[PDB]
Order: structure tokens, then sequence, then C-alpha cells
RNA sequence: ACACAAGG
RNA sequence: GCUUUACA
């Protein structure tokens, strides 16, 4: 059935003229024979076996072989009327005239309105499918602040307490609503930015072929990264929305933001291990964090990065220097001169002047994902040598400031990981620094305490690898129950704590990392 | 100048 | 051990 239509689709892309109507009343009748395919599936789910179930493979197979190639194609229309924009200008500027170059704006928005047209259409089609599939059967795992964010409301409807695996499926469904909305977003996003937003006016053209793209804009995918941690949030074990997160970063300049997101698409529980480490290494291997760092140290620069932005081009670049040494390692020296000492004496003063609790945590999830990528035994003991000697300038720094959550997360990347916790333990003053910490601390817990829901970095670092998944400092046993989900996204608004959750948190962070931390200290 | 990490 | 760079 698909491949009928995908066929058929083929047949109306490769025509030499476009008619939009017959496009779109294709696609309209496609939709809505799908959409009664897939009610009757789902309730014809009990009647015939469940590997013949097909749901997951239409919906992938709908996506990959009809929706994208016409977004596809669409966004082919608009790069071929951009390349004549160009050679325009080619031609204007060779035979002597530039100022007669124009821009021709009409044309552009012809081919930009049927792409809206149809982007209207696979828009309500997905989020008609999502209200189904997230509001006809009662699920449990489905968190109340999902169905808050669209104001869904399960209504007294059917009740799958037989089959677990049917939710699953179901959830899975949701999750690839929300995968497809936001590429959908991301896509027409993209071809604002780069096609229609240039046609627009010579003030407009001339500042995109100047600027590669300067992508301060990332409002203009606000709404597409919505609906991928909304993915995030119904299976963060699923490796796709973070690398799609990543592809965003990456093409707004924000070469740092994509790593961390590649790499936590690498290390979600169920990654298929493909695009998240390719996309980061294609970075990596390139030369933006090079420039960028001769840019901080010659001072005087249009590249004028924020002094986090510069903590994290010091970081990456001194994980080059050991991880690819082929283009961060001259010698003693990273670039140009530039000594892999200096780099990493002026990123450990910044940890202590310009400490950000967010800005740290993503700094230990790229340093301790390149460390566990590495194969090389000499390698990968360089960089934990390094990255414990930045774990030492935290300590350092939270002997007098605050913190706690970073100390948590590094609590617990040692618990989970035991080579890393010995290579922690066998350094002296990783222990010496740790103690002098946890002395700060006040505390009667001497078991792991227990808490009423999930804190903001439980939440976060869900199904990653680097911690096996979970924190485990805390009991949560009472939270790991089927018929409840608000704990386990740390919605608190049921919590009758009023404006008293900050200090139970902040207490009960505190009981965590003593006791934890007493644990690692005894071994 | 002595005590710390990088490099051959 | 020495030699070079960086910090303290």
């Amino acid at each position: 059935a698909i491949r009928t239509y995908s066929t058929q689709l083929e047949e109306i892309l490769s025509r030499k003229f476009s008619d939009h109507s017959l496009l779109l009343g294709f696609n309209a009748s496609v939709q809505a024979k799908i959409y009664t395919w897939i009610v009757n599936d789902l309730d014809q789910y009990s009647k015939h076996p469940e590997m013949e179930f097909d749901a997951i493979g239409v919906f992938d197979k709908l996506w990959t072989d009809f929706h994208y190639p016409i977004i596809k194609f669409f966004q082919q229309q608009h790069a071929v009327v951009f390349e004549e924009q160009n050679r325009e200008l080619k031609k204007c500027q060779k035979e002597g005239r530039p100022g007669e170059f124009k821009v021709r704006p009409v044309e552009m928005r012809k081919i930009n309105d049927n792409f809206m047209k149809y982007i209207k259409e696979i828009y309500q089609f997905y989020g008609k499918l999502l209200k189904y599939f997230t509001t006809k059967y009662k699920n449990p795992n489905i968190p109340d602040k999902f169905l808050e964010e669209f104001r869904f409301t399960v209504s007294g409807n059917a009740i799958e307490c037989q089959d677990d695996n049917f939710l699953g499926h179901v959830i899975h469904l949701s999750h690839k609503c929300c995968l497809c909305l936001g590429d959908m977003l991301r896509n027409q996003a993209f071809i604002d930015t780069n096609y229609v937003v240039p046609c627009l006016s010579n003030k407009e053209f001339f500042k995109f072929k100047s600027s590669p793209n300067k992508r301060n804009h990332m409002g203009s995918y606000v709404k597409a990264i919505q609906y991928y941690n909304l993915c995030i949030m119904l299976i963060p074990a699923l490796s796709e929305p973070y690398n799609q997160i990543g592809v965003i970063y990456n093409s707004v300049d924000d070469k740092f933001n994509a790593i961390y997101w590649f790499l936590r698409s690498h290390f979600s529980r169920l990654s298929e291990h493909q695009l998240g480490f390719a996309n980061m290494s294609a970075i990596l291997k390139k030369h933006w964090f090079t420039t960028a760092l001769v840019d901080i140290v010659n001072g005087n620069s249009e590249r004028r990065f924020s002094n986090a932005n510069v903590m994290n081009v010091f970081l990456v670049c001194l994980l080059g220097y050991i991880y690819c040494p082929e283009r961060y390692k001259n010698g003693p020296n990273i670039v140009k001169k530039i000594p892999f000492s200096k780099i990493e004496t002026d990123l450990f003063k910044m940890i202590s002047s310009d400490f950000d609790e967010q800005v740290v945590l993503k700094h230990l999830v790229v340093m301790f994902g390149i460390v566990r990528l590495t194969r090389e035994d000499e390698q990968r003991d360089k960089l934990l040598r390094f990255a414990f000697r930045y774990v030492e300038k935290v300590l350092v720094y939270l002997k007098t400031g605050d913190g706690l959550m970073v100390l948590r997360f590094i609590l617990n990347l040692l618990r989970e990981n035991a080579p890393w916790l010995q290579v922690f333990t066998s350094r002296r003053n990783c222990v010496v620094y740790l103690t002098a910490v946890l002395k700060r601390f006040a505390s009667d817990s001497t078991t792991r305490p227990t808490r009423m829901f999930f804190f903001e970095e439980d939440v976060n670092f869900r199904d990653c690898s680097l911690i096996k998944y979970q924190f485990k400092d805390f009991n949560d046993e009472a939270l790991f129950s089927p018929y409840i989900a608000n704990m386990v996204v740390g919605d608190y608004s049921k919590c009758d704590l009023q404006d008293a959750v900050d200090e139970y948190v902040e207490r009960k962070r505190t009981d965590a990392v003593v006791v934890l931390g007493k644990k690692i200290l005894s071994g």
C-alpha cells in the first residue's frame, strides 16, 4: 500500500511542471486512508498476531518514502530559484553592471506558499494522530506534563491494562508523531532562513553572502526543538531527537551545543549509535574550533564569544589535543604556537571565575563522553587524567561555592563507572578535595534518602548510559510504579510544597551527596 | 630560583 | 634523569 503511493508520488514529483493541486489532493487522500487504517489496526490489535502489527513500520515508511520526499522536493525548488538569483548576480558583476543586480522576490513566494500549504496539511495530520494516540487509550506511562503541553484530556476510554506491549506500541507511535512534527518544522525553518528570507530583497540578500549564516536567529527553530524535547520526554531512550537537536545547533554555528546533543544521542539507552558520533566527529575533524581558538587568543575579533562560549572552545580544543591530534596537536601547542598548557590553565581559572552549573554539566558530559569513546589506552588515560584535573578544579571551587547538582553528577559518574572511580580514588588530591567539600554539609542521613519527585538533573539524564540510565543515590522505589509518571518527569505541581520546593530539593540533594560521597571515600 | 602538568 | 612550553 505504502509502496504504491510512493511510486505514484515519485511519478508526480518527477514531472517537469508541478501541478500543486494534484499533489495536495493526493496527499490528502493518502492521509485520510492511513488515518482510518491506523485506527482499525490499533483496534484490531488483539485479533491478528502481534508480529503482524505493522503500524510502526508503516509510519516510518509513510514519513521516509512519502512525506519527507515531498519536503525535499519543495526544498529543491527553493534551491533552483535561489541559484537563479545567484546566476543573475554573477552575470551583472561580470558585465560591469553590479549595481543593476536586482533580487526577484516574485516566484520565490509562490513556491513557498505551496510549500506552506503542504506543511500545514501534514502538521494537522500528525497532530490529529498524536491526539488520537494520546487520548483514545489510557496510558499511565504518558506524563501529565505532556498532556498539559497539548491540553489533551483522557476521557473514560479503553483501558488496555491487558497488554503493556500495546501501550508501548502506542507510545512509540506518539513519539514518531512528535518526531515528524519536529522534522517538518525544522525543514520549514531551514528553507525559510536559507532560501526564502534571502530572496525577499537586496536588503536581505547580501548579508547571507557576507555572513555565512551568523545564525543568532535560533528563535526560528524554537518550536521544532520543543517538539523534539517532547520526544525525549516520552521515550528518552531513543537517539533520534537528540541528534536532530544537535543538527539544529550545528546549523546555527553553535558547534559546542551540537556536540553535546550528538553525544547525548550516542549515549541514549536504545541508541542506534550511528548519527551522533558521525555528526560530532564531522565537527571535530573540521577547523571551526581551531579558528575560534585563534580568534579568542588574539583578542581582536568580530567573533566575540561569551565567557561560557570561551570555556566551551577551550574544552573542545584541549580534548581534541589528545583525542584528535591530527587536528589539535602540534607538539606541545594546539595550533599556531598556542600551548596546550596555556589553554588548560585559562579554562581552569574560568571554572572559578565564571562557574555556571549548566555549563559545567555540559563540560562533564562532553569530556567523559570522549573518554568513553576512546579505545586507545594511552589516549583514554591522558583524557581521564585531564578530566580528573578538571574535576579537581570543580571540587576546589565547591570548597566555597554552591553547585550541588554538579556534585551529584560527578559522584554518580564515579559511582556508575568503576574504572573512573578507581582512577579518582588513586589520585590523592581528588580524595582530599572531596573530603573538604563534604565536610561542609551537615546530614543525619546514613542510608540513601527517599524523595517525592525527580529533580531537574534526574529528568535531564534519563536513559543516559553515562550514569547507566538513572541516578542511583536516591531510594526511588516508590516512584517507579506503572500507574504514575509525574514524579519521574519531576512534575511537583501536585505536591503541597508551595515555595518550600527549593529548600526541600536543596536538603534532599545534600543528603544524597553526603551519603554517596561517604560511600565513595570509604572505599 | 626550587616544588606541578604538556611535549621529544 | 635531562631538555622545552605553561601555570602557581
